């Protein structure tokens, strides 16, 4: 599939947390930028991610918040 | 001041398209990779924000999907 | 793509209401259901949407909630 | 209540897998769909949720995107 | 309806900002808290909003970031 | 940080649920009004927050919904 979200990142996942429902993915897209990603735990077993898999953090740009320092 | 989201990334604003009540912004986060950020229009005036603006993309963790190629 | 996301239904567009950075696409998904999508102008182009394109409707789990009667 | 998002979709509790704080509730809304929706484990007692209850997928319209087939 | 979302907060509505595909409802929620809302046009519209209604902030638990000092 | 979400609640903690990979933090907003936020249990721990800890709610307004008496 193609999607909308304007945003998608390509990464190497680094870590994955398992829980009971959900788990959180780290993806190390490049440049010491990480991404975290809390997904279901089905969806983590069904995309085989493992650390290492290639992958992409996918957000929709209405997700993205502007930060500025104080 | 200091927040729960997981995702912080700085970048620098590249540009700036103005809508009716948003508005999209893209930085530069480095390593040839940009984020789009739509906001409100407000937002966007309250944080001073211009192309070349230092500034950061902030993502809550439940709001990320994992894609794959899956060739 | 392959994406975690949990709804990925399949549908055709209906309708499309272009705004100024922003779009509203109604998919019919079947089954007498409609569903709702707002994003982007620069996504709706970029996907070459149409009334009457094939698409589907993706929406992530924790987006979803539930409500009774 | 009566709600602003755009999609209020009727369905049937096909499934509940329930886990400490979360939960995901599958509902059946016709034409051969399904959603699933991971929600608090209180909201799904609150809300009286079962296999078989009757109930709404509801999501706000900025929660929906939308893709297409690869070689489209 | 009753909703899973575990944030239904009353308030009445002070401001309407108006876009293209979508608004800003602004929502006095007392003890000085006002909550913004970007929703579409058509809801805001179908609800009846205006300066002075009374109406409900709506939020998913999992929408809700925290902060501290 | 200044952020761009136009909802920053202030609040203190009155009750933490643990789980795995996320807890629930529920915060009193005053005036009888209570927020939850289901958020990772790395962030609760890094942010030290506990019950009676001083915090926000931080919400993006795309996240918000509206409804009324019907």
């Amino acid at each position: 599939m193609k999607l909308s979200a304007r945003n998608q990142l390509a990464g190497k996942v680094v870590s994955i947390k398992e829980g009971a429902v959900n788990g959180i993915v780290v993806l190390d897209i490049g440049g010491g930028n990480q991404i975290s990603s809390t997904i279901s735990m089905d969806s983590i077993r069904e995309l085989g991610l493992q650390v290492g898999s290639d992958a992409y953090a996918v957000i929709k740009a209405t997700s993205v918040m502007i930060g500025i320092d104080d």
